[PDB]
């Protein structure tokens, strides 16, 4: 997979993106990599803020679906015509299949100026997808059209550059081994934490709320996110760390701060595993939730919609995401005190962890 390693860029809080080809002749589009999301759009409309757009007039394999997509954010939104066209991934596996893709034709506060990117690639499943789970997802097209095996792998190296291997796993781009937690329900990439320690100490919380709606693999968003309670007691406990030295800003994410890494601990995320009664842990050092912007932003935050493990979390490993085993599969990163991934452990009543409909 040589072909696929550095095959990822981006710049700072702006996401990771890989270059991708649509229509014939081909387009060359950067489109940025969400495992937190379904849909396939790019960019149809010569948007101020764009360095090229998909043009579908130009496109003898366009086909229309006569049919529109709404996707609201709680910051904005974009808004297109469904369609489907021939796209390849140059650094990624020699096919070309025919996807569906959204034609973003009006966005607000989707695009950010000054990035290079130019759409999206919704990695996850059909049952999030917009307008709804009819609309299959790029990945599985790519699956049922080709021979390429249902998984791939992200290691993002925090501009920023990283891979993303297609249809398998390069064993140069991680340490130590593989260690998989279930993939708890095919919609985002959702997975179960059954246990968070900050430096060695238990949050000793029920651990029902660690996943309160869900817990998420998302690498679309930049923080770790927690849901409220557990944020609220895991900065009291980072505080008490490290109380050596802060606003009350800086931990809601209101001001950043200057100036020293050890007053710092590390948080570990324990995840239920494979077998019955056994989890492993995921250790991430303070260069990962205190990120540059020497003044750093506190890249820890409150969430309304569950955790979300998003870049922060990801930077440190090789991250698996095994659709045809249902499961996801972490290690260290061969780009990454020193983050961890170790097991197995026991941790009884795993199941109780998950919040229920
Ligand atoms: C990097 C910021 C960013 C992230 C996402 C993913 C959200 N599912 C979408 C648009 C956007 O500008």
């Amino acid at each position: 997979f040589v072909e696929m390693v550095d095959n990822l860029r981006g710049k700072s809080g702006q996401g990771y993106y890989v270059e991708m080809t649509v229509g014939s002749p081909p387009q060359t589009l950067n489109i940025l990599v969400d495992t937190g999301s379904s849909n396939f759009a790019v960019g149809a409309a010569p948007h101020p803020f764009l360095h090229r757009y998909y043009q579908r007039q130009l496109s003898s394999t366009y086909r229309d679906l006569r049919k529109g997509v709404y996707v609201p954010y709680t910051q904005g939104k974009w808004e297109g015509e469904l369609g489907t066209d021939l796209v390849s991934i140059p650094h990624g596996p020699n096919v070309t299949v025919r996807a569906n893709i959204a034609a973003i034709t009006e966005s607000d506060k989707f695009f950010i100026n000054g990035s290079n990117w130019e759409g999206i690639l919704g990695l996850a499943y059909a049952e999030i997808a917009r307008p709804d789970d009819s609309l299959e997802p790029f990945f599985d097209s790519l699956v049922k059209q080709t021979h390429v095996p249902n998984l791939f792998s992200l290691q993002l190296c925090g501009s920023v550059g990283g891979s993303m291997i297609i249809g398998g796993i390069d064993h140069s781009l991680y340490t130590g081994s593989l260690w998989y937690t279930p993939i708890r329900r095919e919609w985002y990439y959702e997975v179960i934490i059954v246990r968070v320690e900050i430096n060695g100490q238990d949050l000793k919380m029920d651990c029902k709320e660690y996943n309160y709606d869900k817990s998420i693999v998302d690498s679309g968003t930049t923080n770790l996110r927690l849901p409220k309670k557990v944020f609220e007691a895991a900065v009291a406990s980072i505080k008490a760390a490290s109380s050596t030295e802060f606003p009350d800003g800086f931990w809601l994410g209101e001001q950043l701060v200057c100036w020293p890494w050890n007053i710092f601990p590390v948080i570990s995320l324990y995840l239920m595993g494979e077998v019955t009664n056994q989890s492993f842990r995921i250790t991430i050092l303070p260069q990962q939730y205190l990120r540059p912007v020497d003044c750093y932003k506190f890249a820890i935050s409150q969430s309304s919609t569950g955790t979300v493990m998003g870049a922060v979390i990801m930077e440190g490993f090789y991250v698996v995401f095994d659709r045809a085993r249902k499961r996801i599969g972490f290690a260290v990163s061969a780009c990454h005190r020193t983050a961890a991934v170790e097991g197995p452990f026991v941790t009884l009543d795993m199941e109780d962890c998950g919040y229920n409909i």
